[PDB]
């Protein structure tokens, strides 16, 4: 008579069970579908005097954060606007770096690459014209 | 029962049912803070999420118009 | 007697799931297939006394708006036409910028290139001759 | 019943698998940005008295090395300022040849080009003009 | 009594043998990511007169071979400094060939491609200068 | 001890499917690799009085077939060769079109370019010298 006992119960248990996993596989669905996507939609202005990023990102998902910013050698931090709100925008970012002061003095009006290291573990390559 | 778009979670507004077969559904959506939002990304591609009474989650990709 | 019932519900929930992936997919593809593809068909006309862009664009995709315009020096807000139906049309946009007012004004009859920001986050690069 | 489990284990391995990977690909993104593009803004000096090779390069990158030298048939080492710092800056790098020594006498006023080898598996094309 | 045995055992067989597979594909990440990257960092020298190859070849994974060489028409045997180290190493190579000896002698001055064959399972395109 | 039963039935069921799979997988590289790839290895010519084109075509797959033609406006059958042996190989193909017709009569001498619409939904473009 247990026999068939323990086939109910281990058939309710694996029910159950079964019903976790495929809750959190759809939740992870909808997790990875709505996380964040960050890119460019114009060109970025590099002001080499003060140093200020002003770019135009856009953001179709979670609102992230940007933790870094990678300049040609040097790593260094972000002094504003580090909140990328959703959809389009033009973000204002002071950027504060040791050595690199002064150094894209020679460089106005020439093309540059830079990488913004996101919250979520996104980085984006952007493409700036130096000013002064 | 619900809708998810890129940040927050909305309520439905019409057309919940989902029918048997293949069918075109017009469901206005409702978020306090997304209004005026997508005015800038009219022509570009966007995914969105679902989220169905049946415990399942769809995700849809979508063409922002105007 | 558990495990085939775990057997055809794990089974049943992958085939729902690859199926949604799949529409997805596809559905991805029918998306940017029509995102809007904005070109040139034709010199654009830059009248410097007023700064009025007269441009003959061809779009066969989705309708964009246009955002932003990116001359010389300065990206200006544009304000006349920003809408862009589809198919070939000219449209007639009022350029404002600060600076580069009586800028162009030496520069009737010569050829310039300019850059439209769209909304759907292409850019546009425009032949224009400068007129007044 | 042990069905299920084996399927939950297998998912999280597969999420911990997957996103190790999107971090690495996105890792190579970051890094293949800023990996050092090298140039040259402006026509180079070759004294061929002493072998002396004044250049002016531009760098918007990661800080490189000058690592080797190519002329006309000889591959030789070079002997100061080896290190690019990131910028434009000009280098004045004493290079060094068993043969081309009183070779490039008879080219004074005459115009070059020359190959510089960087650590960075790149190469640049170097103009120059020859004096004395 | 005997269905919830038989259910332990199989958990925790299969708990061990997902185990296994996991370690497994990590395993193999670990294994492919540091399988040895051979390219080439600088035009390579082929002396026609002796039939030499000296080139300078960058390896960041796995000591490699150099197997074979592919010359224009045919493969042919290498004997010397076989041995790919890690870094960046300047390689002279002899290559033997029945054929090719004197072909070359009417091409020095001229540019070339060979290919290197390599122990494991890479061939890697190489650029050189004809020299006697 | 229905478990255990259960479980030997499915992994053997389990390796079935998947053996199935994998042959499946690699009867799909081997059809895909020998599908038929059809190019140009040289000039065609296409006589504008009788509307004929002789083209000298490479086909290294299947014995594909040639169903269409698509000349300047209109897409027009063929009447001659439209077998497409494997190898290098000069067919000549009998265009039928109702417009264009003495339309190339006016072209003599001059290049033109074709595509040839293949059974195996691969188009190949090809030019030719207009002849009579």
């Amino acid at each position: 008579l247990s026999g068939a006992v323990t086939a109910l119960i281990l058939v309710i248990a694996s029910v159950i069970i079964a019903l976790v996993v495929v809750g959190f596989a759809f939740g992870l669905f909808g997790a990875f579908t709505g996380q964040g996507t960050v890119a460019q939609v114009g060109t970025a202005t590099l002001s080499a005097s003060t140093l200020t990023l002003t770019v135009t990102l856009k953001n179709t998902g979670a609102s992230t954060q940007v933790t870094g910013v990678l300049i040609n050698g040097n790593s260094g931090s972000v002094s504003g606007m580090t909140t990328i709100s959703a959809g389009v925008n033009t973000y204002t970012i002071t950027i504060s770096i040791g050595s690199i002061s002064t150094t894209l003095r020679g460089l106005v009006g020439s093309t540059i690459s830079l990488t913004l290291i996101l919250s979520n573990g996104e980085t984006v390559t952007v493409s700036a014209i130096v000013t002064s």
